[PDB]
């Protein structure tokens, strides 16, 4: 509700991460790729970037959209927190210019970023 810290904790939970993050995800990011954030202060800030075959048709381009990602929080990592961050590439992310890869990441950055500065 407003609270992320919930009673639940008190109850058998799963160390399903991929689980975790879809329960509840603070979805802030493009339409085309959806930068989920899981409320975790394990330590451990890792970044599961996850895409669908249907969602990245070229199979290169795959490539691309991993680097792009994984390269971006290898070196944004001042503002970032230490939690987990599956983030799901949607259908349409990889219907982008090699150009537009680059103008759509400080969108989703700022995005999130707003996103985590509060609550």
């Amino acid at each position: 509700m407003v609270k992320l810290a919930f009673p639940r904790e008190l109850r058998l939970l799963t160390p399903s991460q991929f689980t975790f993050v879809f329960q509840q995800p603070q979805r802030a990011g493009t339409p085309q790729i959806t930068i989920l954030g899981r409320l975790n202060s394990l330590g451990h800030p890792r970044i599961g970037l996850t895409v669908a075959k249907k969602n990245v048709r070229r199979a290169h381009e795959r490539n691309r959209i991993k680097r792009l990602t994984r390269e971006s929080f290898r070196l944004r990592q001042h503002e970032l927190p230490a939690m987990d961050f599956v983030v799901v590439a949607k259908k349409g992310v990889a219907d982008l210019d090699n150009r537009a890869l680059s103008e759509a990441l400080e969108k989703l950055w700022r995005r999130h970023c707003r996103l985590a500065r509060g609550s």
